[PDB]
């Protein structure tokens, strides 16, 4: 199934963005990685354009954060199954 | 319920945060969150103007701490309880 | 067997080169390694010439995504089995 | 009871701040926290006129380390309860 | 026993030099250790001229690893075994 | 007992420190500790003049590894015991 992050610097600013993707279309949160250097990634699944819609309004809410900073976004549509056992998305 | 949130840089500003922030309204701490690069949040939870009141104390707190630095602040009024279970907000 | 790796700066580049490294070629993600500073890299295994078309896929893909920043990428086509027990490869 | 905290750069100007303070007044040395980023913090806590005094005599005693810096330094007479099982302050 | 190792900055490099090394002269490779910042050391272990020959031939080929840093090497060929309890060199 | 510390950055010139101070005085390796961003410290536990006598000749040591750089030093005669169960010296 669809994959969908938005890596944030900063704590608060990923909560703001795992609320929001979750409440703009039909996606689960199931994922939170820390991968240092206050670099903190969250994670959601659901169909492409479900994960479109949700992703986007996780942007421009996290931009919106008082301190917030998005350093990097990224949807895969179909990932390969090798990565749910190897990588946090899961 | 209402998450609200205040990431210092450094761990005395963020306990004097959560020490204001308690003081300040009808909240109660939940959470520190350690994300790297000196950056830690501490979140509390009770109702949005509760937690409004309990934020604006807490910022202007960590802020007259010596050495101390407000990185990022946030409020969300009615989180997914979706993200309860992901991060650590409860 | 031979080992690939690639490492980006940030989590959500470092799987888009983990699914475009086991979609361009028969290898096998394995590995998926966190050493701070926000260097993060995923490492396949399988044949030499397999490994090197994945390697190629993972970077052009990692370097186009939103942020993304490949950081270094290696190869090796037959590493000693001392570094298998010692080393997270496999 | 009353809280007391010398955050330094590095761990051996920490240990001179930990001995330098309990050795200045009746408080005990309760807390050693990493947040990373060489930020180190160690806490007492006693009395507020003992804490006070224990801080005073860490702080400059932590700068004339080799190669020592504090970051930050704070007390908080009578913390709330809810600090204490959420943040390692006892 | 004579103990040898090269830090790099990056995880594919210190596989580089780890792996260089063992192929160069009768070593066995016994430590990985992270300790931050990108930071991550590969450690291997026999005779000193041994030892030397797998340093020299690790440190050439980590240098040519694509955005591979060298950051520290080092060789001690009579290691006290007081360290061999406290630090990961065996 | 007396409690000497060498804090480099980066883990190779840490070991070089740890050999060298055992090497030059009657003390003990004890400890060995990360708190980030490359920053690790060895102690050492004897004799307040052997420790001076190990710390002395562990910094000059440490200083002329290939890309050694010692960060802070520091030595306690007397530490308080109550340093002994809330920090790692021991």
């Amino acid at each position: 199934i669809a994959v969908g992050m938005i890596e944030t610097r900063g704590f608060p600013a990923v909560v703001e963005a795992a609320d929001s993707m979750v409440k703009a279309a039909r996606v689960t949160l199931v994922g939170y990685e820390k991968i240092g250097s206050g670099r903190v990634t969250v994670i959601v699944r659901g169909d492409v354009s479900e994960v479109q819609a949700s992703v986007s309004a996780g942007i421009e809410a996290a931009n919106r954060v008082n301190g917030g900073e998005v350093l990097s976004t990224h949807i895969i549509a179909r990932p390969h199954e090798n990565l749910e056992y190897v990588l946090p998305i899961l």
